[PDB]
This record gives structure tokens, sequence and C-alpha cells, in this order.
């Protein structure tokens, strides 16, 4: 093949600081954090990923393959790996973006976000897995909250928890953003990536409404056995809203694939206007409330 | 061009039962039911279709596009749909046309069809589909049993199940193979597989004659085979005696072999609304002078 000339950063367990928890699980959890690197004035927001116990051999190998995925991972839409740190529980530092997530901003922001900023984000959300697609690495947790805003022009996807196939299949919870044979047989293929996808977008044409809200998790098994899905979006066309319907089809071979998306997706995006229709879309970019709650420097922009 | 808003509703099978079959078909079954809208306390009698396996992504593919077509239109005489149910295999939700196909509608009334009728019958088809020759869309299997009857006094247009859409650039549309009526085909789609509106209008011309004789078996004995000869030959479709030559004249205009010689649909509208002016006249049937919601809750 070719050199994977890729860098791995050893961070010391003194450099980065736990804020707060964001997920956890049996073996590992994942927590906010801030870095403060080798005496700068900066402060980097990252989320760390600590083996849950110390002494496990093969969970260690897992965590390292895991790292080396990461660290392979070198993509404008999927974030990058910023170190680990082997400490007795190894950690992996993904950075974070300091505006936040794109969920809490497509709320925050709905009476000043456009028509050719929501299509021009399905492209980087659909650029980005079809990279990580490109290398038969599954994803099993898109959201809008695991989209981070660089800059409202850039978002890239955070990939913790990654799952490569070493091959038609593999097993491992986010109920509402899963794909029907991922509810009842816990197998993630790259098409269950694409339900996800579809539930993602979902999230963003609606301004960050919350899927089948107030709905149980235990019936959504069944209210998707029989057919319902996500509702139209307003702003959406019936052209938009056919590529999610397509997303949430029950055959998951039906379903579109990445490549694909992308095409129709930045066609759409060349006549925006045509297929979102948003009230004075006409007539801006600014911080977020993530990124209030830190006051605050790029990752990307530092280790430049 | 201009953002297409129409938009297509989800429907959960618990919100609708079947509760008769309404035909067996090679598209698969479709059924009578009552749809009740959870949250609203209306029942909506609705034609629910079902095709026969949902194993292709082809099937898929062909059962949403022929969905994406039903779900945009508003047209009058274009049968609209409701709703879309995303089960297994896929279901498809329209208003109940009440009284069937003109097919069956006027096999059963041979007996007390008056001559007023049957031309608002044709001024309706060419209205729908010149509804269809704007969207830049080709229905490509129009026929009395494909147009269905919500009342005698209005008629609508359905099963897009082989409409195929055109781009801006091609003015006609090619498929192969396929499983197609050969008795409602103009002769280039049976021999080059070609299709446009012009071969529409041809099909247009097969559904007149099909009314004009009270539901007859087009080139009946016929076999599938030979239409192509005999065409080529120049057979047609013999006058209906209910007929004059002005409005057989019309059919004749249609299976035209060529298919810009055959007249637009546009042109089709005028040549019988007119006709339905002073229909007597163009029309001779002993006797003629003798002779829960809906799309209610759309608006
Ligand atoms: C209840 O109203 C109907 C009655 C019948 N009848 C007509 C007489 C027929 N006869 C009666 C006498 N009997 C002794 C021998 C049979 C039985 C079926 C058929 C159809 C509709 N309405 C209806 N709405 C919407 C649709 Cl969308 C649809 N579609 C549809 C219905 C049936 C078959 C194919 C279709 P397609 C072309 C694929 O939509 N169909």
């Amino acid at each position: 093949e070719a050199p994977n000339q890729a860098l791995l950063r050893i961070l010391k367990e003194t450099e980065f600081k736990k804020i707060k928890v964001l997920g956890s699980g049996a073996f590992g959890t994942v927590y906010k954090g801030l870095w403060i690197p080798e005496g700068e004035k900066v402060k980097i927001p990252v989320a760390i990923k600590e083996l849950r116990e110390a002494t496990s051999p093969k969970a260690n190998k897992e965590i390292l393959d895991e790292a080396y995925v990461m660290a392979s991972v070198d993509n404008p839409h999927v974030c990058r790996l910023l170190g680990i740190c082997l400490t007795s529980t190894v950690q992996l530092i993904m950075q974070l973006m300091p505006f936040g997530s794109l969920l809490d901003y497509v709320r925050e922001h709905k009476d000043n976000i456009g028509s050719q900023y929501l299509l021009n984000w399905c492209v980087q959300i659909a650029k980005g897995m079809n990279y990580l697609e490109d290398r038969r690495l599954v994803h099993r947790d898109l959201a809008a909250r695991n989209v981070l805003v660089k800059t409202p022009q850039h978002v890239k996807i955070t990939d913790f928890g990654l799952a490569k196939l070493l091959e038609k299949e593999y097993h491992a919870v986010p109920i509402k953003w899963m794909a029907l044979e991922s509810i009842l047989h816990r197998i993630y293929t790259h098409q269950s990536d694409v339900w996800s996808y579809g539930v993602t977008v979902w999230e963003l044409m609606t301004f960050g409404s919350k899927p089948y809200d107030g709905i149980p998790a235990s019936e959504i098994s069944s209210i998707l056995e029989k057919g319902e899905r996500l509702p139209q979006p307003p702003i959406c066309t019936i052209d938009v809203y056919m590529i999610m319907v397509k997303c949430w089809m029950i055959d998951a071979d039906s379903r579109p694939k990445f490549r694909e998306l992308i095409i129709e997706f930045s066609k759409m995006a060349r006549d925006p206007q045509r297929y979102l229709v948003i009230q004075g879309d006409e007539r801006s970019p600014t911080d977020s409330n993530f990124y209030r709650a830190l006051m605050v420097v790029d990752a990307d922009e530092y280790l430049i």
C-alpha cells in the first residue's frame, strides 16, 4: 500500500481536564474536557474516552485499535484525534468544536438560518460518512448532537465508537435515531448509518425538533414496522423529503448509498431556494451558547 | 423552476383497514377501505394498493416514484393520493373512486348513457392528460380500465405504475422490455419502445373507441402479436355506430402513424369541448333525448 504517516500525540493526564460526563457504557465512558497544552494561553474543547477498567488486555487491545483508526482519519468532516494518553485507564482525546454541536446551533439560530446553509450541511455530513464508509468504518451513532460546528460553513461528525468490518455485519442506546434492523437485532451496517443520516437531516430541517417526541422508545420498534415515519418538515419540498423517506425504508438495500446522497444533495445545493422554502430566506454568523459555557480556541487552529 | 411544496403524508397501517378486495393485478392487490386519521374524527373512504413482493430495490424505487407523481399533481381530473404507508411492502392510500373504472361503468350502463356524458368524459380525460403533458410526464398506460368514476358527472385518471418523467432535455422516453398492453400503445412504442405524449394521444385514442362502443375489446379476436403487422398495413379500429364521422375522425387522427401528425391534447380539449356544446349533433344514440368525508377533506 502506502505509508500511514499518521501522527499520534501522547498527552499527559495533567494537560486535559474532565469537565462533565457525556455518555457512559459498560466498558468505557465519555467526558467533556478542556485541553490546556504545553503552557499556551489557549484552551481547546475536547472529548475524552476512558476505559472503565485499567487491566483488561482484550479491552486494551480494542481501545488502541480505535485510537489507530481515529488517528488514521484525516477528512475535513470527521473530527481529528488530538491524542491518546497512556494512563492505567487509557484515554483518547477526540477534538470538539468551540461553537458546539449543530443541534444546539440550529435550534438557537432558526430565525436566521438560511436554505443554502441547510443544504450545504447535508453535503458535509454525507461527504464525511462516505469518507468513513469508504474505509469499512460503520459509525453507529450519527445525529445532530454528534455533528459539531467549526464555523457555520464547516461541520465535522464526531467519530467515537466506530466499527470496522475486518463483513456484512458487526454487532453492538439511541432508539429514535436507529434503523429497524438495529432495534430488532442490534446490528449496524453502513446502510443503517444511512437511516441515522436520514433522522439527522430531519432534525436539521425541523430546526432541531425532537424525533418521535414524547413517544416511548419501546414503541418505535412497532410504529416503524407499521410504517409511521417522521412527518414532512414544513420547509421541505417533496424532493428533499423523498430523500428522507428513502433513508427510512424497511428494506436496507433500498436505502440510498452515501455516494448518491452527496451527488443528490449538492445538485439540490446549486439551486438551494428551489428545494427549501424558508420565510425571509433572502435577508447571520456568530457565536453559540455551548460556546458561551466556555468563556476558546479551535484545535485545527492551534496545531497549524 | 418552482419549489415543489407538495407534501406526502405518512400513515401507519393502524389508521386504515381494508374491507374488500377491489381487484387482483400484476401490480398486486388494491383494497376498499376506510381511513380514520388518528387525531381526526372523520372516516374517509379510500383505495389501498399493495404490490406482490417488496424484495427488489427496483420494486421499491418504482413504487416510491409512482408515489412521487401522484402526490405532487393537483388536478381535478387526476385521482390524487392521500398518504403513503412505509411498511415492509409499502402501501398507497388514494381517494376511493366509488363507481369503478369507466370501462366497468359503461358496460353495465350501455342502456342509459346519453351523448352528453360521453363527450363530457372525453373533455375530462383530455384536460387531465394536458395537465400531465404540462408537467413533462408520460402516463404510458391510459385505457378505460385506468380511468375511474368518482361520479357520472366527474371522471378521473389513475395508475402511474408505468408513468415515466421526461427531463427538460430529452423530448421522448425509451424503456426496455417491460410488460405493456399492446392494444393501447402507439406503433413506435410497439416497435422501438419509444414513448412520448404523442404516443399517449394514440392511447387516448383507443380509450375513446373503448368508450364509444360501450366497452368493447379493441382488435378483439386479434392476439397481441399481429397488431404491429395490422397497424403497419393500415387496419385500424372500425367506426362506433353511435359515432358521427366528425367524432370518429378524431380517433383516426390519433392512430396516425406520424406522431406529430397526431393531435396535441391541448387541441383535443377544445375539439371535444365544442362538440359538447351541441352534443346531439356529433353523437347519435337512440333514446338520447331521454337519458364520513372525501376529497372534501382536502380543503
Ligand atoms: C368502489 O369503487 C371501485 C369499484 C371497483 N369495482 C368496479 C366493478 C367491478 N366489477 C363489479 C361487478 N363484478 C361482478 C365484477 C367486478 C368490481 C371492482 C373498482 C375500483 C373502485 N374504486 C377505486 N378507487 C380508487 C382506486 Cl386507486 C382504484 N383502483 C383500482 C381498483 C381495482 C382494480 C384496479 C385498480 P388500479 C387502475 C391499479 O388503481 N379503484
